[PDB]
């Protein structure tokens, strides 16, 4: 039942609500001023019923958006029947390609738009999620830009500004919802259930790793919207969190004007139950809306408001404050008022871009290839003289592709379909399962595998281990699907074995890497509609990988190190450090790992140390930047050479590191810069130029300041930190973020 208000001929036609001269705002609050307390309070949740008498349309907050229309209502043929599915976030981050999240984002807002014109979705959507991948058991790091609060920064930027469009203020396309805020980073490990959970976080880590992100979404993205996050931090519900909504979001972090907070589905009760701060759903419903939730995903606002009016917990302008900054987002996307002539032909050419398959590609991470067997070649391999045995639970894989959330896509292709159109003779065999026991299957694999020239096996995680509600225990590869590769490389005989490593979080494959009968190891994570003709292309060559690890493979062992809940960054206890910035142990893959079909010569721009001084840098004008701490202070060139004999993109991750400037202990290293360099042609020397901003030289006091200390960085080209760059800060240590109290 969406539609849109009759500001020309309904009963608002005239108000101030519908004159386009008022300011959003005001015009928002005069229709709040319209309403009777119990219409407001009908309004106060996801599922607002409206107000029949005024001609005010029910509207839906809920709208899922993270990678496509998740969840819209889809016809059962023609028009509106189906939508892009693009690869989970944790593929795309891994092509280090900014650009391809922002039109991401910008094809997912077209085609919400054509459906909200024909009444099958909302104007706000509760992406992106923002969190990081801290730990690798969560069940939805699938969902996340990695562990990495840099890449997650920065792909908060790209995707809430493609949502948004260019004029978020004026010309809203779709008001977009950071999520989920803070600290959630866990579902239910060892019982300890998100809905329940009180996670301790030090001040340093809250400024550091778990909100800086946020800060991005609101200043420099202007997000319209944040969602706070079931968990509790440091003894306090996030959506009753006034700390967090007032002082940090709202006075800090730079949250637009009349921005609206929601809680996730549904927080609010949960602060009664079962977190207990709340000794009533009237008492939670108010401490939520006095700490800054305005809209309820849920009903506890809708059927305990007045009990919270009855009370006296609160006031009716307590309840309109948040009403009103809804509907002034509402007023910006142009609700009672261009995007509005978007329609199906509009889904149907986005789609048919294959934006979807370009980010698969891109993502796609090369782990291992020994003695270069891949790519297998339409010349070495020729489809029409060649068999194919795909084995694996995910060979057949289609809905497997689009990860824990999906709506209806325009197809989904599998590995084994993919193989199969492209003329290859393919022989398909399950194998075993995810997480199975039995053998039975391993007969038939092996067999198809015998009669093949190459044998390409697809397997690894999916949501039956990692989803939301449903964290992982282990990080080991699960089932018997080692035991069945193993088998499979021993039978082998020279013909090319190719790993395929599938699923979100990552599973220890050292028994792979040591595996000299394993040719090849691939993590594929879940490569939306088109994964199959992705990973295909990958294995022959039709398209050459370049993504690299946004998150850490360790050793299963990790898993079994320390309390998952555990918060703290930095080692501590049998902590050995958390994620690749602080992990002290030996990963079987490195964050920022990942192969090229070719050889890239890394070379200094320059055959040289960079002196700045803290005062002068930060004392700049800083002209189209909210802030000094995004000024670039120097640009970290090399020259990249392709010495080999294909064209290929090439991607390059900046690290730095110091041992002097600011408190110890000291980060192992740390993500500055990142960029992707496309179809680099055979023999071609192009230039390498990452800014590296002043933001990545500071460091976080224990009191949370972000200060730039004098001393020693390095900054280093990839993981072999070949090409290499000295900077040495001077002066005096100056805060370029004061972290508020309480
Ligand atoms: C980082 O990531 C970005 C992606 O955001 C990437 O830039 C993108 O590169 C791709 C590859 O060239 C571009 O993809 C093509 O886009 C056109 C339309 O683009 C127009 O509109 C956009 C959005 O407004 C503009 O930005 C852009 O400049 C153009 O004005 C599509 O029409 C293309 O589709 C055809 O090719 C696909 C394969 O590439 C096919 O799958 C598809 O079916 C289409 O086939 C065509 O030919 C067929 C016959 O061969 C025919 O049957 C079909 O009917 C059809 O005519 C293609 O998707 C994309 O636009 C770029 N985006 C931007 C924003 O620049 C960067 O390259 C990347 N950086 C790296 C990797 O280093
Ligand atoms: C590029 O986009 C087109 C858009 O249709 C894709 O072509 C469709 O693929 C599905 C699955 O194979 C078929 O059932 C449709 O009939 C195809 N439509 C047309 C018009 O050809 C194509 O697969 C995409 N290329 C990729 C994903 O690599
Ligand atoms: C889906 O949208 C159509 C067209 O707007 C409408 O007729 C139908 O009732 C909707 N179904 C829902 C919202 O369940
Ligand atoms: C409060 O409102 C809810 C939802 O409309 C309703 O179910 C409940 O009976 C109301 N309570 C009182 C005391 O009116
Ligand atoms: C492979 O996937 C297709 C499409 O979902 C399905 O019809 C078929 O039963 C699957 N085969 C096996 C062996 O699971
Ligand atoms: C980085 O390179 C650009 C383009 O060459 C240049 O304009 C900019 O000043 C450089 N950044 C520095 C010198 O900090």
């Amino acid at each position: 039942p969406l539609s849109f208000p009759d500001c020309q001929n309904g009963p608002l036609r005239s108000h101030l609500i519908c004159d386009e001269s008022a300011t959003p705002y005001d015009r928002a609050a005069s229709l709040i001023s319209l309403f009777t307390l119990d219409e407001l309070i009908a309004n106060t949740g996801n599922t607002g019923l409206g107000v029949s008498r005024l001609g005010l349309p029910a509207y839906q907050v809920w709208s899922a958006a993270l990678h496509g229309l998740d969840r819209a209502n889809f016809s059962d043929s023609g028009s509106y029947n189906w939508a892009t599915s693009f690869p989970q976030p944790i593929l795309t981050t891994a092509a280090l390609n900014r650009t391809l999240i922002h039109q991401i984002a910008s094809i997912i807002s077209t085609q919400g738009r054509a459906f909200n014109n024909a009444g099958r979705y909302g104007l706000d959507v509760y992406a992106p999620n923002i969190n990081t991948f801290r730990h690798p058991v969560w069940g939805r790091g699938q969902e996340t830009p990695g562990e990495d609060v840099s890449l997650a920064a920065v792909y908060a930027y790209e995707y809430i500004t493609g949502i948004q469009g260019p004029d978020p203020d004026s010309n809203l396309k779709l008001a977009a919802t950071a999520k989920h805020y803070a600290g959630y980073d866990i579902e239910n490990w060892h019982n300890h259930s998100r809905l329940g959970n009180d996670m301790n976080i030090t001040q340093q880590d809250l400024s550091e790793y778990y909100t800086p992100q946020f800060h991005v979404a609101a200043r420099d993205a202007k997000v319209h919207s944040v969602m706070c996050a079931y968990n509790a931090v440091n003894g306090v519900p996030a959506c009753a969190d006034s700390y967090f909504l007032q002082t940090l979001l709202r006075d800090t972090f730079g949250f637009v004007d009349h921005g609206y907070v929601s809680s996730d589905c549904d927080a609010a009760y949960n602060i009664y139950n079962p977190h207990g701060y709340a000794s009533s759903q009237a008492a939670a419903a108010a401490e939520a809306i006095l700490a800054g939730t305005d809209i309820d995903c849920g009903t506890t606002y809708q059927w305990h408001l007045n009990e919270s009016i009855t009370a006296g917990d609160l006031s009716r302008d307590d309840i309109e404050k948040g009403v009103i900054r809804l509907y002034t987002t509402l007023v910006q996307a142009g609700y009672f008022d261009p995007y509005r002539d978007l329609t199906w032909s509009d889904v149907v050419e986005t789609d048919a871009w294959n934006i979807s398959y370009q980010a698969a590609t891109q993502g796609i991470v090369l782990l291992k290839n020994s003695n270069n067997v891949l790519p297998l070649t339409e010349k070495a391999y020729p489809p029409s003289n060649t068999t194919v045995a795909l084995i694996g639970p995910w060979a057949n894989a289609t809905t497997q592709l689009l990860g824990n959330y999906y709506g209806n896509a325009p197809y989904m292709i599998s590995p084994r379909a993919a193989f199969e159109e492209a003329g290859y003779n393919v022989n398909f065999a399950e194998g075993t399962g995810i997480s199975s026991t039995s053998t039975s299957g391993f007969a038939a694999a092996l067999s198809a595998a015998q009669s093949a020239d190459v044998i390409i096996y697809a397997g690894g995680i999916d949501n039956t281990l990692e989803a939301e509600a449903l964290d992982r225990e282990s990080i080991a590869w699960p089932g018997n699907q080692l035991d069945l590769i193993q088998k499979l490389a021993s039978s082998a005989g020279n013909k090319p074995l190719i790993v395929l490593q599938m699923g979100g979080g990552q599973v220890d494959s050292s028994s792979l890497k040591n595996n000299t009968n394993v040719s090849a190891l691939l993590w594929g994570g879940y490569p939306g509609q088109s994964g199959g003709f992705a990973l295909r292309d990958i294995i022959t060559g039709r398209k050459n990988p370049a993504g690299r690890l946004v998150t850490t493979q360790y050793p299963a062992s990790y898993a079994e190190e320390f309390p998952a809940t555990d918060m703290n960054l930095r080692p501590e206890g049998d902590n050995p450090g958390q994620t690749y910035k602080w992990y002290t142990g030996e990963a079987v893959y490195e964050f920022g790992h990942g192969l090229f079909y070719t050889t890239f010569a890394e070379s200094s721009s320059n055959t040289r140390e960079i002196k700045l001084n803290i005062q002068d840098i930060l004392s700049q004008t800083h002209e189209d930047l909210a802030s000094i701490t995004q000024l670039p202070v120097l640009n970290f060139t090399a020259n990249i050479q392709n010495t080999g004999k294909v064209e290929s993109d090439y991607t390059a991750m900046v690290f730095a590191n110091t041992s002097d400037a600011g408190p110890a202990p000291y980060p192992v290293k740390w993500l500055v810069g990142w960029d992707r360099l496309g179809d680099v042609k055979v023999g071609e020397t192009r230039e390498l130029r990452v800014p590296i901003e002043v933001g990545s030289f500071a460091r976080v006091n224990e009191d949370g300041d972000w200060v730039l200390f004098p001393g020693t960085f390095e900054l280093g080209l990839n993981l072999e930190r070949k090409v290499r760059v000295k900077v040495v800060l001077s002066g005096e240590e100056e805060v370029v973020l004061k972290w508020p109290g309480k």
